[PDB]
């Protein structure tokens, strides 16, 4: 026997409050859905549900997997992260919150050591796997999704939440690929920021200085650059630790595309500013970037289709 329900955001979110020696058989959680049924108050891998497959990626903290309900046969996503590492601000962060730029979470669950967290499957694959690939994206659809990403940032920034690893890997795209929504919030702040990707990360980070939402904007203009080039920004420069080239070196503005339109590449340049005082707001930027996109002729190229040599 255990301890797992059904119920809303803020059930979960005290509860997770308490997750923060010897390893437990402890079953205890909270299921949001209807869609994933406690079953005598407990939930535990093997006999309630099961993952399958390959692994979907990887997320903050531990892998993630597609999964299923026993009894209702629904399928959704799980990370499955070790007590010890995981952060109460992933459950918290976006309690009672709800856009369509963020994928939804459906609960989270604990198991001894391990606390299970529940998530929106959705079958367009992550941004990461799509320039994985496509070998990298064309103008248009990096900056549609982009624009997209950047609306998860306004809704995230006016709540003063910072989302803390805005990459490629953590954008989760629909089956069409129309849209495009934030997820994994391990690493986020509630406005002691845990840095994320290295390759992602703006110069007050590596600096030590108290952070804001900017950082989410430079890490969104870094994944830019990925979705143009086929690369992080800095790996094809720089050899071992980008922490100091990061803090020393010009922003990466140079890997800006030479073929980008004026405005892209603007835009890229005000969400890259060094000092996060002139750095471009989220508000900002995406009403840049939306004019950026008109201005190359709206989103014409098809999601996939055609392969396009990344950056050598
Ligand atoms: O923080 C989480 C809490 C619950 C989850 F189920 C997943 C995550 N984290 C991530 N999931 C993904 C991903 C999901 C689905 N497909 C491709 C990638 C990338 S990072």
């Amino acid at each position: 026997s255990g301890s797992v329900s059904s119920g809303q955001a803020h059930s979960l979110a005290s509860l997770a409050k308490t997750w923060s020696g010897p390893e437990t058989e402890d079953n205890e959680g909270v299921l949001l859905t209807e869609k994933l049924k406690p079953v005598d108050y407990e939930y535990r891998e093997e006999v309630h549900w099961m993952t399958h497959q390959p692994r979907l990626g990887r997320g903050s903290f531990g892998e993630v997997h597609r999964m299923k309900d026993k009894q209702t046969g629904f399928q959704c996503a799980v990370k499955k992260v070790r007590l010890e590492v995981f952060r109460v601000e992933e459950l918290v962060a976006c309690a009672g919150l709800s856009s369509p730029r963020i994928v939804p979470l459906y609960g989270a669950v604990r198991e001894g050591p391990w606390v299970n967290i529940f998530m929106e499957l959705l079958e367009g694959g992550s941004l990461g796997q799509l320039i994985k690939q496509m070998g990298c994206l064309p103008e248009d659809r990096a900056l549609y999704y982009l624009g997209q990403a950047l609306e998860g940032l306004e809704y995230l920034h006016t709540r003063r939440i910072l989302h803390g690893d805005v990459k490629a890997d953590n954008v989760l795209l629909s089956s069409d690929g129309s849209r495009a929504a934030l997820c994994d919030f391990g690493h986020a702040l509630c406005l002691d920021y845990i840095p994320g990707t290295e390759t992602h990360m703006a110069p007050e980070v590596v600096m030590g200085k108290p952070c804001d939402a900017k950082v989410d904007i430079w890490s969104s203009c870094c994944m830019m650059l990925h979705m143009l080039n086929g690369c992080h920004p800095w790996t094809q420069y720089f050899r071992g630790p980008l922490c100091l080239k990061i803090a020393s070196e010009p922003p990466p503005i140079r890997e800006i595309p030479p073929s980008c339109a004026p405005l892209t590449a603007q835009a890229i340049q005000e969400g890259l500013r060094k000092e996060p005082v002139h750095r471009a707001s989220a508000m900002e930027l995406r009403r840049k970037v939306g004019k950026a996109l008109q201005e190359v002729g709206g989103l014409k190229s098809p999601w996939k289709g055609e392969y396009k040599e990344p950056r050598g």
